[PDB]
């Protein structure tokens, strides 16, 4: 299903920057991907778009609270 999907994701961070608090893993299993941009990740399903991460964000959390009607956030978590 997502398979392939998060896996395609998570390769995207082969260049994210080395100081960012929060895991790439993280980041791509909530469904976002590096844009090569700072440390701004973008879902691959809705779009949002999200950068300045800080210790302890949980991606999850942040795409459910600012974009909920994104199908992969809601099948995520549900
Ligand atoms: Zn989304």
């Amino acid at each position: 299903y997502d398979f392939s999907c998060e896996l395609y994701r998570m390769s995207t961070y082969s260049t994210f920057p080395a100081g960012v608090p929060v895991s790439e893993r993280s980041l791509a299993r909530a469904g976002f991907y590096y844009t090569g941009v700072n440390d701004k990740v973008k879902c691959f399903c809705c779009g949002l778009m999200l950068d300045n991460w800080k210790l302890g964000d949980s991606p999850i959390q942040k795409h459910k609270q600012l974009y909920p009607s994104c199908s992969f956030i809601q099948n995520l978590v549900s």
